């Protein structure tokens, strides 16, 4: 799960920021919605769940985890 | 469209939860944004507007109703 | 950019705001293409913007607020 | 499967139409997604694929079904 | 907004194969372009689906795609 | 770098291929519609005219007179 994850972070994550409680990963085009799906399948406790559009992901936190600290878990982890 | 929303929350709701000043809804794979429709055409006085993703709705909670208290009202009909 | 002031004015609907969010609204199925703009725009204290069909939701760089980042828009218009 | 999809039906389909090896299925705002993920689940031998759009979906005949029979299937399950 | 507008804005290019018009439009532009086309309601056109870039027109027949392309493309 | 990019997205985002007439049905895993599309997009093979995607599903539209099978077999081998 996590790991299938971590492996798309390669490819797939152009880069991270953050506001508040909210993650913003940038993608290629179109590639929002395979990203988004890997990330929703590892279900990780840190997230609440997952919007995706073409480009970009919101990664919704889970409290008391900070979009800034999710940020920093997907950098990590790429 | 307050009545047609609250069929459509008994068929397609699958789960509720919240991070700040968002309601997260979860759907079945594709249903994201006609649910969506239905909260959008609701007028809800507590939601400033929606996104849907594919299974997932984002729900903007407008102050001071919070994305938890937000996301008990639908869970409520759920 | 004004490519994105533009689409403002044939595209924006409405703002609003909540927390750290401006929300805009465009009319059916042209989300998408106001939110290119505004990406391309690469404004400072936007993190980024995720497009539904109907709405956008812009994300602000703190400490600016979404009200804040609504009322540029309306002023870029 | 079919059963789950046939009952969408009187809800989900606004009409049907056809050209060539093409049914073009209209539903409500929003819905094409959450109807075209149930034909896809349907698993027919007659459809090849579809695509959803927003209120269309495009349903792709097997030969040597045609779009206009396809589109007599779908109507005749409403 | 009128397709007869919008097309010239929105249009990168018209194509076709079969009973289909391609159009292709900037990027996120297809189901904006797509509703215009829609809502002008073309006795000759069955129905749209917007991708991203690029919508399908679907042609009535015995009406072919390069005939619905030709309409698309001259009034750009 | 555009058809090896695709010639690589194709092995590792294909599930199936197959066709009707004019057009190639190309499935993915869920959500990797777009950006397989994307790629074949920016191939810009002279034979296709272009393509839409849905969630898990691509049409790509055979340039006249390539048909949908001479497509969807070239894609399929590609994998
Ligand atoms: N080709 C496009 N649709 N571009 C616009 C993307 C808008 C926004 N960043 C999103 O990912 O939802
Ligand atoms: N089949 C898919 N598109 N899955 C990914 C969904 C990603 C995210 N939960 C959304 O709803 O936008
Ligand atoms: N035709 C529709 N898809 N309507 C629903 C829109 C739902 C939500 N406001 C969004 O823009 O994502
Ligand atoms: N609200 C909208 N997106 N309207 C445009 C729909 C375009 C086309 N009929 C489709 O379903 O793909
Ligand atoms: N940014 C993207 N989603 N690019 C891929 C577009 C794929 C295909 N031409 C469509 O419009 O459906
Ligand atoms: N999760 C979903 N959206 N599933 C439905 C997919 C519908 C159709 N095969 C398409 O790709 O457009």
């Amino acid at each position: 799960g996590t790991d299938r994850m971590a492996r798309l972070l390669g490819e797939l994550l152009v880069s991270t920021d953050d506001s508040g409680n909210l993650a913003v990963l940038r993608t290629p085009p179109g590639a929002a919605h395979y990203l988004a799906s890997a990330i929703d399948r590892a279900a990780l406790p840190q997230v609440v769940g997952t919007i995706a559009g073409d480009d970009t992901i919101l990664v919704v936190a889970r409290e008391p985890t900070t979009g800034a600290q999710l940020a920093g878990m997907f950098e990590n982890l790429r």
